């Protein structure tokens, strides 16, 4: 298990934390406590930027973490509710697919890697625009946010 629910203080759903490369990662704007005890109480640093914030990963959590990959040929990926496309520089999904709730899920490749983390999405009709962070091969983070994006 190396995905999170973050709960509000009614005990509903906000988004998701994951567990990756020795971290916890949340997009920052996700507001709630992670549903864990070993990842609660952890000092987490803000990156407004790029609408994430990050804790260092608890020692007992050290090898249930997700690895990373900048490989994402064009093509099909994973992730909760089905199918991701990347095509053109973007993730999209089906409209209706994804919505509230769904900030902090991670996208994955078949080998289980992780290619983005989900901030929200931009209703385009047929197709939903994935807004993201993605890490290139220097490890710096890159979110991608497209024209009328919906916070999830």
């Amino acid at each position: 298990d190396r995905t999170f629910a973050v709960k509000n203080e009614d005990g509903k759903i906000m988004g998701y934390a994951v567990a990756m490369e020795g971290k916890v990662i949340k997009p920052l704007h996700v507001k709630g406590t992670i549903d864990h005890p070993a990842l609660a109480k952890l000092k987490f640093t803000k990156s407004s930027s790029y609408d994430m914030e990050f804790a260092k990963l608890p020692t007992e959590m050290k090898s249930d973490a997700f690895g990373y990959t900048t490989e994402h040929p064009e093509g099909f990926y994973n992730w909760h509710h089905g199918a991701v496309q990347f095509s053109g520089g973007r993730f999209t999904i089906p409209t209706g697919a994804g919505g509230p709730g769904d900030s902090g899920r991670p996208i994955l490749d078949n080998s289980g890697k992780v290619v983005a983390i989900v901030l929200g999405g931009a209703n385009e009709g047929a197709r939903t625009a994935l807004s993201v962070v993605t890490w290139n091969k220097k490890g710096a983070a890159i979110k991608t946010t497209h024209e009328d994006t919906v916070e999830w």
